[PDB]
């Protein structure tokens, strides 16, 4: 059954630290892993870099081939033992997330997986400490919270940054989006991949901003200039497979060129890429040139600029965003002299916990904004929907436009990740940010004769400048964040809509643990995407402050029937998540272009003046409570 | 016997870290280090820092102080419970070394002590697994040498400076002369103390060079500008104590001040010595000066530039 | 200002206990005072007893025939110095709730004040042994949770019983409604508070029942036999302000006589209310007869059992319900030769936590009933409210119709009600049940051509009996609680109500702290019920079970133009918690007997024969999460 099919995946994922040595008397027994695994775990698995990158697709794509899935758990058993743990796991869950015959499957926590990636080195040791310093069944509790002399106001933002949910995304969302992809090979493709990669970045960024704003903190500086030194940062985690541990770095370094990759290699493709930008097309491989056109444009600059296998020339362009990662993990030894391991940036686990991370995405975002400065800006035509007016917006918690948000207790359950010896569970007690629970009313007047449908849109963004109050539309979009999108139905005549938080197509309603996946629901059962992808829920709005910091709500419908696509998929599968995430297996169920109507540039002097009848903006105040 | 009273000491030190938990509820109750209880038990000892060297001393007179053997032991045995634990090694060393009661106690070697710092943090977690990996009673071998590309010839002299003989020894130097000794506390003194630190430093020095030179390196250039940037080294040891490691250096980073010190206080502090050599007298606290004699000058000048409690100024 | 005399206010409530030590050279001055002062500090002051309450009443009068507001503080500032603590916290807010000098002001915690009665000795002594300990001005924070092998069943009730919420309303409650309450001296009288007394008291049981059913234990059963000995109870609380502490019980004990009162007249008492119930006449002092009438009854039933001053004849009906806390109280030493504390049911802040006000309340409850089984039955034309239908509802939360219950962890500060000493603060980590928030969506059907009224009653029932699935409504009567009670306006044609949890009736939507009414906020200015009173919100709903235990989800929709009373009050004050409250100084707000329709026989086997159309059952599932 499905269940029994749950119980082998779990296995394949437990102790992926312990099951490497040989284990094979004859060691070409798996002669499809004696190339593959070429790398031995001295140095950490690189999800950016393109040699770490080709071997994690060669496995996937050996575990795409297994015939069926008892042959794919055959694989997934002898092949782990040769091939470096990390890139085993993020081979397996490309498989597990893809592959039919996983139409039964959960994967494994990845922070329960490796949870020395999510909690500090400390609370580790003292949970490792505890077990072996008295043995006894009992349980034993950690509280990961510390106590420090915290001189960096950007320890502000860990809440946000070291949060585990949102670390647990990035990792889960690369995962479906892979960047080795070949559509020919799995025959499918990924819808609008490229897009997407911009898309999803981009929110990280600008939710990132909220945070700062919310903190008084100025918005975040892209990485413009290369010759500028980094700020530093200290991870404090540590690696449980062996001796080492993130590589810190310490504050003002200048840039480094690695044997891989020279740093002006990079400028070059920098050059390039906002080049063809300007020029309105790019070269391919063959020499010819493709369109930046309207529709096809941000996708293919995502496949160029991430860069996938996908990218129209590789060669030519290379992979500008992946390099960035890589450079900036290694800075500490770009020789590879000392022979130490990289930092958090070279993990898509952990780069969100490094300041760092935002100030390169800005720099990326910057080239996709680029080329959509090339574009027109949106008439009152594409924008409005005729017939429909939006009369207000009220949006209902404790108080009504308030949303309070407070900070939770949350722990961890270290046990499936670290041997565990006797004790029964470890788990570690970790803080996080939360709101309470809220719900939208939007009144609309429906003017046609008969019932339309619309897909509301709903999205935050701060009031206030790093200045003073000025709700200036064309920065605004750097700012906006998407709440969520829906469809609904309105009849002729005063409707209103009610939806509630939890609903938010942006957040993923529930990950579900090893224990509760050792038991077996049905959300549906779906893959990698299950619990795991979606944005985490406490996270949807911004900590805003004590105060109350003030928020525009923006609500926007626009002509369903223009937004959705016509084609034939699937039963309800995991669809809750769709605004980040995409749906599995299918098209991406909206027309209008990823951050719309926020993406073109706005001329208006005020976001007001810019507003249609079918938009609306409500001001609410986000209050924290200490 | 005193071979009984080294099995009495020696499981004292062992395992430092977990015989912390203070486990008195009045913090009062130790009046007797009332005057300290500064740094945490955690936190990293500092062998060079003069605060950390205070309380050292601190301790260590309390330990001097004890009247007798046994109440020596009781006092560190209580007092290693509350202090950090490195400092409290450092005090009970130089306890043992001198304290009359203390002869034929060995002290427990430094590298069986704190075995993370002689080996790297890969040995020290492969072993630490291998005991959790499969629990037997049988015995785990691990071998230190590694595998790996060895990109700097520095590594070379890594037989040299990563030796675990002369770790060791530069330790227990240090414990026979503290920089901390105060002669009038202990009533005797440390003959001609100024003037060793200067001649082991120097051999240690001399005996690198001579090193380089086998190698077929050129003789180590000294750090005379502050303003140049240092090479980076990792070092690859990890304090199971805590998770904490020592934090590795990159190169190519010019020296920045320290809330305790600044770099300029530094230059000052060399300009200082300089003159005093030059004009061949140094002045005292008092104003007076005291001459830098062919017999005295090196050990005067030792002190000084440690320094040691001894420096004339 | 206001603000200013919050801060009067809160030092009235400041270091009670020491505020002993009279300081007075003579309280022949203080003539106003000649009447208080008999009992003596340290002495435990009884809620319940009435020699108690007069000297409690004499003092409040005093508090309250002040003159202007410098004279209330001035007078009990200088009672407080003689008056027994217990006395003086009781009088004082009565004082604050009613006495309209006081539009100003929330009374200080009782949590806060006396932490004590909230948290567990152990837990105190820590913190307090933590002060001590080392002196520092760093924080202490205690949790109180502790461990133990738990061999008592009844155990697993705690969540309910010692949570620190119900505790504090119930002390709140009294408040309101005093026993001693005189219509005359204050010239105003509470409204209908007998039948108030005994629909609170009702709703705690049937509440607690809900509590037992989700934890498998079977209904309690009334204190029906006086011979009958109690089950033990050990409350484990100190009253710091003494060495003492509430004593326990050990099971096996039978009621003894006390000085004050023989248990015989007890039994008595008890006799001759029922025996005047039957009789369907009770006899005034005056040797009238007054009918116990329809409208009227319970409320008549209601003083006399409780008693209260109310009460047509004190001399001959006796004050059952009062003793019956006394007497329990002090079975450990009736003669009160030991000189010891009493019991847990001496105090309103204390009395929930025994398990044996269950059942002396439900015996009480069912004195009540017996007067209500003597009412006739509802007649549809009573129940229905024509042209509506109700067509469905449906409860909204992470999963439709499943609401989820979950342990939250709570801090208290102690630092207002013990000395503090050098610390900043000490709290104490306690656990306490709470559940996800949700929302209703009833739809219903207005025939009628014009837009009607309707007062929606939702209550909560379980399912299941001990025996097996069984709905049915004269058992269900119990059981049903109410989780909320507003009035809505329909059009015709079809209308679809939302409701949040969050707006619910029975609770209190916040208690301030200390702290925050350190400050000033606006919620308004009214009283002792400001943010104390109300149910407490997490405990909204039962705890269900993990299997997610079934309870039915009764909607009914009444004819609020027959339901409201007409009148002439005040703005906007404590009325969130209407459905326990009532609201200040108002009239009670609904028409209809508190606890309709449960409160008459129901002839139907089945509650859903029971149904009209204007009613209508959903069944919901609690889970709680482990």
């Amino acid at each position: 059954t499905v269940a029994d099919k749950q119980a082998r995946l779990m296995p394949l994922f437990k102790h992926l630290t312990a099951l490497t040595r040989e284990k094979l008397p004859l060691d070409q027994r798996d002669e499809r892993l004696k190339g593959v695994g070429i790398l031995p775990r001295g140095t950490l698995f690189s999800c950016f870099h393109a040699r770490h990158l080709a071997e994690a697709t060669e496995l996937y794509v050996a575990l795409y081939g297994a015939k069926d899935f008892n042959d794919f758990i055959h694989l997934c058993e002898q092949a782990r033992q040769i091939v470096n743990e990390g890139m085993f796991v993020y081979a397996v869950s490309v498989a597990v997330l893809h592959r039919e015959d996983c139409k039964g499957i959960t994967v494994p926590p990845i922070q329960e997986v490796f949870p020395d990636r999510f909690v500090p080195a400390e609370t580790i040791n003292r949970a490792n400490k505890e077990a072996s310093n008295h043995p006894d069944q009992q349980s034993i509790v950690v509280e990961a919270e510390e106590t420090g002399n915290i001189l960096d106001p950007e320890y502000k933002l860990s809440y946000f940054r070291e949060d585990i949910g949102i670390n647990a995304h990035h990792w889960h969302w690369h995962i479906v989006y892979p960047a080795t992809w070949n559509p020919t090979v799995m025959g499918k493709e990924k819808d609008r991949k490229g897009e997407l990669f911009f898309y999803m970045h981009q929110q990280m960024c600008a939710r990132y901003d909220s945070e700062r704003l919310s903190n008084g903190l100025q918005r975040m500086i892209p990485f413009h200039n290369f010759d500028e030194p980094l700020e530093g940062y200290a991870p404090h985690l540590t690696s449980l497979v062996s001796g080492l541990q993130y590589a810190s770095r310490p504050e003002g370094y200048s840039i480094h060129d690695l044997s891989d990759v020279d740093v002006q290699d990079m400028v070059r493709w920098r050059e390039r890429i906002l080049d063809a930008i300007n020029m309105h097309y790019i070269v391919d491989k063959d020499n010819n040139k493709i369109p930046l056109d309207i529709e096809h444009g941000t996708d293919i600059l995502g496949d160029i600029i991430e860069s996938s296998d996908e990218s129209k020339n590789v060669e030519y362009y290379g992979s500008l965003h992946n390099w960035g990662h890589v450079m900036m993990a290694n800075i500490t030894d770009p020789d590879h002299r000392f022979q130490e391991n990289p930092g958090v940036m070279s993990d898509t686990s952990t780069s969100l916990r490094d300041p760092i991370f935002y100030r390169w995405h800005r720099f990326i975002d910057n080239i996709f904004q680029e080329h959509k400065k090339s574009f027109h800006p949106y008439t009152k035509e594409e924008l409005s929907f005729p017939g429909v007016e939006v009369v207000g917006v009220s949006i209902n918690s404790k108080t009504a436009n308030v949303i309070t948000t407070l900070i939770k207790e949350s722990l961890l359950e270290l046990s499936h990740g670290i041997n565990f010896g006797t004790d029964q569970s470890v788990k570690v007690k970790y803080h996080h940010l939360d709101h309470e629970p809220f719900t939208y009313n939007i009144v609309v007047e429906n003017n046609s004769g008969a019932e339309k449908h619309s897909t509301v849109r709903i999205f935050l963004a701060p009031k206030y400048d790093e200045l003073n109050n000025k709700l200036e539309p064309d920065e605004q979009r750097r700012l906006f964040i998407e709440l969520d999108k829906f469809f609904y139905t309105l009849t002729p005549g005063k409707n209103t809509i009610v939806r509630n938080h939890q609903d938010s197509s942006v957040t993923i309603s529930k990950v579900r643990t090893f224990d509760q996946l050792g038991a077996g629901e049905g959300v549906s059962e779906d893959s990698t995407e299950y619990c795991s992808c979606g944005w985490p829920e406490h996270m949807l709005i911004p900590r805003g402050s004590h105060k109350g910091m003030e928020f525009e709500l923006f609500v926007m419908l626009t002509d369903h029937d223009e937004d959705t696509v016509a084609g034939l998929s699937e039963n309800a599968v995991c669809s809750d998540a769709v605004s980040y995430c995409g749906a599995r297996d299918d098209r991406y169920p909206d027309k209008k272009a990823m951050g719309f109507p926020f993406d073109r540039k706005i001329e208006a002097r005020t976001a007001a003046e810019f507003l249609t009848p079918n938009m609306g903006l409500t001001d609410i105040k986000i209050k924290f409570h200490g």
